[PDB]
């Protein structure tokens, strides 16, 4: 089987959040061929040259998991699009990227975070477009430690402000971007997080039935979507 988590945001300050993540690596992340972590897997990424003390324990209890045999897989997020090769060669992880389709069970499935579909939030969408261009993040590793945690505090800032004026069609995915990237994919199944609505989809693309899945965040409650060669179901158990 298969494991499939996001939206943890994991922090210092959140240790209920980390007790279940570390409990649910243990129990059931060591029994899986495979981890996939799509996105938002911490509350903020300023670069693998600022990791904490924190962090570095967060990567060594992903070691043991890799080194016990489990594959574990890393997708950017809008929190920690900066996690580089250092950071997955201490945790024993691959960085896979946004969107990459992989084979599961002989079929072909797209995973990606999911923010890149929010296509109706043009605000953060011009925010995606200027975070990612190549001179933004090269600014952007020039900046003292400090500094850096300074505007990432900032853009957090603006975000809470900004996302609690929004309404919920804005920024949720655009329909209409599903079957159009699954069918640019070749896929008939979509796992997703960054949207908060753990939920699976069935939708058309021309006239075959497919689905998009939606992993839950984990400020409330752990989630998990575990899949095998005969099913699957996402299910939420409590924070420690
Ligand atoms: C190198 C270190 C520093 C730089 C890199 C740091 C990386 C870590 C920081 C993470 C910030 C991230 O939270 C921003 C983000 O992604 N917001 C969108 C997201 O909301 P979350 O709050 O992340 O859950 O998801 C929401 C739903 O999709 C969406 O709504 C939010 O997007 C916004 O709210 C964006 C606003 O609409 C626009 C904000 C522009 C802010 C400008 C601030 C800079 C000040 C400029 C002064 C001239």
């Amino acid at each position: 089987s298969v494991l499939f988590i996001s939206d943890l945001h994991l922090e210092a300050e959140r240790p209920d959040i980390t007790r279940a993540f570390l409990s649910f690596l243990d129990e059931r992340a060591r029994r899986a061929e495979a981890l996939y972590i799509l996105g938002d897997f911490f509350e903020a990424w300023i670069g693998d040259d600022g990791m904490d003390a924190f962090q570095r324990s967060i990567a060594q209890s992903l070691r043991q998991v890799a080194d016990g045999g489990t594959r574990i897989y890393l997708m950017h997020g809008n929190r920690d699009f900066l996690i580089g090769k250092a950071f997955c060669r201490e945790a024993g992880c691959t960085l896979l990227p946004d969107p990459s389709v992989i084979d599961l069970y002989g079929e072909p499935v797209l995973l990606m975070h999911g923010d890149s579909l929010c296509t109706r939030d043009e605000a953060y969408m011009r925010l995606r477009r200027w975070l990612r261009n190549p001179l933004t993040l090269w600014v952007l590793r020039h900046l003292p430690l400090a500094t850096r945690h300074k505007l990432a505090r900032k853009l957090r800032k603006e975000s809470r402000a900004q996302t609690r004026m929004k309404a919920v069609d804005i920024i949720d995915v655009t329909p209409e971007e599903v079957p159009r990237v699954m069918r640019g994919h070749g896929v008939r199944t979509l796992i997703h997080g960054h949207t908060h609505r753990p939920a699976e989809h069935p939708l058309d693309i021309d006239g075959q039935p497919a689905r998009r899945i939606v992993l839950g965040d984990w400020d409330r409650q752990g989630w998990a979507l575990e899949i095998d060669a005969n099913g699957h179901r996402q299910a939420p158990f409590p924070l420690l």
